[PDB]
């Protein structure tokens, strides 16, 4: 887990910016913020892969992907660990 801070910061501020995202238990499923799942998800794999160039077909997308931070952790760190200040839109 490579700068797993920003990978909070990133999803939790997205959600609650106004709030500390390290003072968020990082620890809680995204499912509850699945509304990312689906609507932000679409905005953010077509502007997130565009930004790295990663095709949608190296992984799969599915509501279990969503269940944990530290899961999807993985599959980025797996693939590409990218540290951002703070999350763009
Ligand atoms: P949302 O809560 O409608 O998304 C829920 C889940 C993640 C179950 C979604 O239906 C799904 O099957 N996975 C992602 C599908 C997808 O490509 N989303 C972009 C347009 S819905």
């Amino acid at each position: 887990m490579q700068h797993a801070s920003v990978i909070a910061q990133f999803v939790v501020e997205e959600f609650l910016p106004d709030v500390a995202p390290a003072d968020v238990d990082v620890d809680l499923d995204l499912v509850d913020n699945g509304v990312i799942d689906s609507l932000g998800l679409l905005k953010v794999i077509a502007w997130l892969e565009d930004r790295f160039g990663i095709a949608a077909d190296d992984v799969e997308l599915s509501p279990e992907h969503f269940r944990s931070i530290r899961s999807i952790d993985a599959f980025v760190v797996g693939a590409t660990t990218p540290p951002v200040e703070a999350k763009l839109q």
